[PDB]
């Protein structure tokens, strides 16, 4: 009744079990918690979910077709009983303080809370986040409209007042930045009151692999093209609610062009170039307004590695 956790999962049965165990080690009264696991028509997860059910009130929904992370999260939102919903992607983990650290804010009058994010480069558990290898963390306060510029967190970091009660859902046409579109839909479409909670963190696993052993393929260009396209899509859909954020939006195509040129020249970008761009854009939104040529230079240093 108090909290529903929504875990969409697709051919990751091993990682799903790590995510579910991180729910089992929540410091929380399990009487007030329901877990909804949504299999997006991948390989079965009944055994994983059966195991977690020994300690949790878990429900498995089997999608009859692969609909995407948007479709699968909606499947969970439609059936969620909790006053508040907490998203968890099957390859991230909660810290034990995930709900004890956010629920006071939601009950006190927030509708939307996001916590710090540790971008973990090695696989960790819910009780072992501090053991993660971490080069960058997403800990941006909510005082400059960075969210109006571009996405600076991920669903696993979000606890929010029931989107079904608001009639607010994920857009199934978006396969990338669907979460950004959704957060803007709550914040601007439904006037959710957003609050940052820096005392709580999750682990979001971004394990490097082969790409930095090879070079930019024409698929890094294809994927960025779709990212760029959806970014323009959502920008048109949700106008910035401040003129400063509206001006800083114009830096993202500058950054995209820099990225394309690098890819085309066969030169890889920093593995965290997006997150280093967040830091540049967060500065461009505040304090004294830097010049546009200074910011264009910082984007350069951000995409290089420095
Ligand atoms: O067709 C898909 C692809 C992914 N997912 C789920 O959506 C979440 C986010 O997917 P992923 O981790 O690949 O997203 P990213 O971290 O790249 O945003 C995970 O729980 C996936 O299992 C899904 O339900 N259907
Ligand atoms: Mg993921």
């Amino acid at each position: 009744m108090l909290v529903s956790v929504i875990i969409p999962t697709y051919n990751r049965p091993e990682r799903l079990a790590v995510a579910l165990q991180s729910v089992q080690t929540l410091d929380f009264d399990s009487e007030q918690l329901e877990v909804i696991v949504v299999n997006d028509h991948g390989t079965p997860v009944d055994d994983v979910v059966e195991a977690a059910g020994r300690s949790l009130n878990v429900r498995l929904i089997d999608q009859p077709s692969q609909s995407g992370p948007s479709g699968a999260r909606n499947a969970g939102l439609e059936v969620a009983r909790g006053e508040y919903v907490a998203f968890l992607d099957d390859d991230d983990v909660f810290s034990p303080q995930h709900l004890s650290g956010t629920l006071p804010l939601l009950k006190g009058g927030a509708d939307f809370v996001y916590v710090n994010i540790n971008i973990a480069r090695t696989r960790v558990t819910g009780t072992t986040i501090a053991d993660a290898e971490v080069l960058v963390r997403l800990e941006f306060p909510y005082d400059r409209g960075l969210l109006d510029v571009t996405n600076h967190f991920a669903p696993s970091a979000v606890v929010c007042r029931s989107p079904r009660s608001a009639g607010a859902f994920f857009d199934t046409a978006l396969g990338v930045e669907e979460d950004w579109d959704f957060f803007l839909r709550l914040a601007h479409g439904h006037k959710y009151r957003v609050v940052h909670q820096p005392e709580v963190a999750i682990a979001l696993h971004r394990i490097p692999g082969v790409e930095s052993l090879t070079t930019p393929t024409s698929d890094d260009i294809a994927a960025l093209k779709v990212y760029e396209d959806n970014w323009h899509l959502i920008c048109e859909r949700w106008p910035a609610a401040t003129e400063r954020a509206e001006q800083v939006r114009r830096f993202m195509p500058v950054m995209y062009q820099m990225a394309y040129a690098s890819f085309e020249a066969g030169v890889p970008l920093d593995h965290h170039y997006y997150e280093r761009t967040l830091q540049v854009l967060y500065r461009a939104l505040g304090d004294p307004q830097p010049s546009p040529a200074q910011v264009e230079d910082e984007l350069r240093a951000a995409l290089e590695g420095r």
